[PDB]
């Protein structure tokens, strides 16, 4: 395999971390290949679930807990810390909140969160590499509690970063918020990509096309599929009660991605940097509730 940039995986990986049996597990947690039968049963369907008041309370809870766990990871970002150490802290923080870390064994993913450094677009696997000053790193968190999944992610700066890193991260966050500001009943899911690409393009950045936002609730990834690029064929119109994520991955260079031999790590084909931000949103009668928002601080960590 020919690596696209300077990053290399740092093996060996620690043995998979167990989750106490008292914590409720999603169906794929105990499937040998990590397959989710409940999810697969709806593969290819575009119908979007309309959450009940009960489902909404469950989503509000898990999303708040997920934010708490991402905040824990945020506090650990510093030069010298390995992504496996961040993952260990996330795993324990999920357990402390009586939640199962959704990524764990999802289609056999080996860790409890995704840590994506520099040219890694997404799905980076926590390993032995210590973070380096100047790096940008995304931590993607998803928790499962009482049958509901809550998902969010932020990109962080490791020590002092260059102006290019600052612009990429700020722009990506702005792309996400402009999309969220457009969410309300009656809006087509395909419009979000037009908004995101317009802002990214105005700043000289590209939009990853192989990975999209997704419906999330009783399932980790389900309808609707939400592309972040312009002129996409996303199916569906927003309605109060819909819950889904917006998680644009923006790149310094081209939008093309490829996957490492580990089967998970997605990287830019040109080796340039990529940044991402994500929130889980609930469409209300008039707009949307950002379930994974910070409740005690006005801004994301990179600008805090
Ligand atoms: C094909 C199938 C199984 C339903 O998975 C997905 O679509 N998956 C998906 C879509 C968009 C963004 N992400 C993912 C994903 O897995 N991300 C993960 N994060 C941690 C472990 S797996
Ligand atoms: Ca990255
Ligand atoms: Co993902
Ligand atoms: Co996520
Ligand atoms: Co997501």
């Amino acid at each position: 395999y020919r690596y696209t940039g300077k990053l290399r995986p740092h093996y060996p990986l620690m043995p998979t971390r167990p989750v106490p049996s008292y914590i409720q597990r999603p169906d794929y947690a105990d499937h040998p290949l990590g397959m989710s039968e409940s999810e697969q049963a709806l593969k290819g369907t575009s119908q979007i679930k309309l959450l009940s008041s009960e489902d909404i309370e469950g989503m509000r809870l898990v999303c708040r807990l997920a934010r708490e766990v991402l905040d824990v990871a945020a506090g650990m970002i510093k030069p010298g810390v390995t992504t496996e150490e961040i993952d260990h802290a996330v795993h324990l923080a999920c357990i402390a909140r009586n939640c199962y870390p959704s990524p764990l064994n999802y289609y056999n993913f080996p860790k409890s969160c995704c840590t994506s450094v520099n040219e890694v677009i997404c799905h980076g696997i926590p390993d032995r590499r210590p973070l380096q000053e100047g790096d940008i790193v995304n931590v993607d968190i998803t928790l499962y509690r009482n049958g509901y999944h809550g998902d969010l992610n932020e990109t962080f700066f490791v020590g002092e970063v260059d102006d290019g890193a600052r612009k990429l991260v700020q722009t990506t966050y702005e792309c996400l918020m402009q999309a969220i500001d457009a969410v309300k009943p009656g809006v087509r899911y395909r419009e979000l990509g037009n908004i995101i690409q317009k802002h990214a393009q105005a700043n000289g950045f590209s939009v990853v096309r192989s990975y999209c936002g997704h419906g999330i609730h009783k399932l980790f990834h389900t309808a609707p599929n939400v592309p972040h690029y312009a002129k996409n064929k996303a199916v569906g119109v927003m309605k109060s009660g819909h819950v889904f994520t917006i998680e644009p991955m923006i790149c310094e260079g081209g939008w093309q991605d490829e996957t490492w031999p580990d089967g998970w790590t997605a990287v830019t084909r040109d080796g340039k940097r990529s940044a991402q931000f994500e929130h889980t949103l609930l469409v209300t009668d008039t707009g949307c509730e950002i379930l994974t928002r910070r409740l005690d601080s006005a801004r994301p960590h990179f600008m805090s």
